[PDB]
């Protein structure tokens, strides 16, 4: 509808995931606020966009369609007023900064070196489905209580419900152009149903330091619990994006440090230099990089297009964190870049409640790593291919040391 971003009809999705960073930077240029067809939404692409919708009182939070499909009501991530103020507290304790410094080294610090201890002296490695995920998966599974789910099978949970969270092109009519790919989703919900179920008849009964727990029994008059069918959607949010996010962010650090082998060796010879350079990783490539939307609640003009209410509007973090207005050739990685703020978080009421962990996560496993291996580098016979447009990452590390 929009006539000079004819062009736009013509964007497929399998360009979006493959590499969605060249339409965006047309879109940070022609329109900040564009309605993207394949997507079947408006689509916010800069910084300053982005931020004001996120922050905006003219908006609320708001599921993308397939998010929505996949993972039903009420997602933390797409609930509002009294039922996102009860969610934001039953998760936000165990992620509290000052609980999490009382125990996050104990609990990553021996995953790191229990995968390290696999592969170090090998020589080789795969450091995607070796190191960061596995890591990552099995971090949050132990806080949450899911000790006995092994870690192959919560990287596999996390694939499908990304798959079919982001399963997001809408056809000529607007209808899902691919209605089949939320099978593989609705399959993973019941295998998680399966496993988590007797987790959950366990827990009511016999409460524990597991999270899943706390968020049965936190807040509760006496001898309540929640409802799990009102924890699942959260439990899924959990399961996709809290699973799958720290892994995604270690790795493109790692393979940003790589493209500056001056500053890979920088930070291996100063771990301190380590928060940084996972700051500008998660800018430089967002782990979640258009998975959230908000949607107006009254008549609002962003970006010179006045939207009805009820608009919904796709937050592309990662597009945003490559504006040029902010930052100088963002396409680089650069360690050495001033520490300005980043989107990668998100922002607003329903910004990041994880922070403060992840980034100890994603810490504490590059420092382990460094220290096992110091002469790591990338194994350059291999390409590293990054996929995603909802959740972005690098599919696979390829890495060589002389042992
Ligand atoms: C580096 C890994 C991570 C990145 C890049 C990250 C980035 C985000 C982003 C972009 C959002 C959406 C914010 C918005 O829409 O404005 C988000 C929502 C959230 N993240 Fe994180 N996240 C990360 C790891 C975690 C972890 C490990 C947890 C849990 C332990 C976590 C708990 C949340 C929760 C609960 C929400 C929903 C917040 C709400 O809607 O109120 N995140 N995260
Ligand atoms: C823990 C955050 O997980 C998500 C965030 C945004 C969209 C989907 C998610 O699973």
């Amino acid at each position: 509808e929009r006539p000079d971003l004819a062009w736009l009809d013509e964007v497929t999705m399998t360009q979006l995931e493959r590499n969605p960073y060249e339409v965006y930077e047309r879109l940070r240029a022609e329109a900040p606020l564009a309605f993207v067809p394949v997507l079947g939404s408006y689509v916010a692409s800069t910084a300053e966009v982005c931020r004001e919708v996120a922050t905006s009182p003219d908006f609320e939070a708001v599921i993308t369609p397939a998010g929505g499909r996949t993972f039903g009501h009420p997602a933390i991530i797409g609930v509002n007023g009294d039922i996102h103020a009860d969610l934001r507290s039953m998760v936000e304790p165990a992620l509290q900064p000052a609980e999490v410094d009382r125990w996050i080294d104990d609990l990553v610090r021996p995953i790191a070196r229990r995968y390290l201890e696999r592969f170090e002296n090998d020589g080789h490695a795969e450091l995607v489905a070796q190191y960061c995920e596995p890591v990552s998966v099995r971090s949050l599974g132990d806080l949450l209580g899911l000790q006995e789910v092994d870690s192959d099978k919560l990287r596999e949970w996390f694939a499908k419900l990304n798959r079919s969270f982001t399963n997001a092109a809408v056809d000529e009519n607007g209808e899902f152009a691919n209605p089949e790919g939320f099978a593989e989703g609705d399959q993973a919900k019941a295998e998680i149903r399966a496993v988590v179920d007797p987790l959950i008849d366990k827990w009511i009964e016999h409460p524990d330091d597991s999270a899943i727990s706390h968020w049965l029994h936190d807040g509760m008059p006496p001898g309540q619990t929640r409802d799990r069918e009102y924890i699942y959607p959260t439990i899924y949010v959990y399961l996709l994006g809290a699973m799958q996010e720290p892994g995604h962010g270690m790795a493109s650090t790692l393979v940003g440090l790589f493209s500056r082998p001056e500053q890979l060796e920088e930070v291996v010879d100063d771990p301190t230099l380590i928060p940084r350079a996972i700051a500008e990783g998660l800018r430089w490539t967002s782990p979640i990089w258009s998975a959230t939307a908000r949607i107006s609640t009254k008549p609002v003009t962003i970006a010179g297009v006045d939207l009805p209410a009820g608009t919904p509007v796709m937050l592309s973090y990662g597009s945003a964190n490559h504006d040029t207005g902010k930052y100088e050739a963002p396409s680089q990685y650069d360690l050495h870049r001033p520490p300005l703020p980043h989107l990668a978080f998100g922002a607003g009421n329903h910004a990041c409640a994880g922070i403060y962990f992840a980034n100890h996560v994603m810490r504490i496993a590059l420092e382990e790593l460094f220290e096992a291996i110091p002469n790591l580098e990338r194994d350059t016979r291999e390409g590293v291919e990054f996929w995603g447009w909802g959740f972005r990452g690098p599919t696979s590390l390829h890495v060589t040391w002389e042992v």
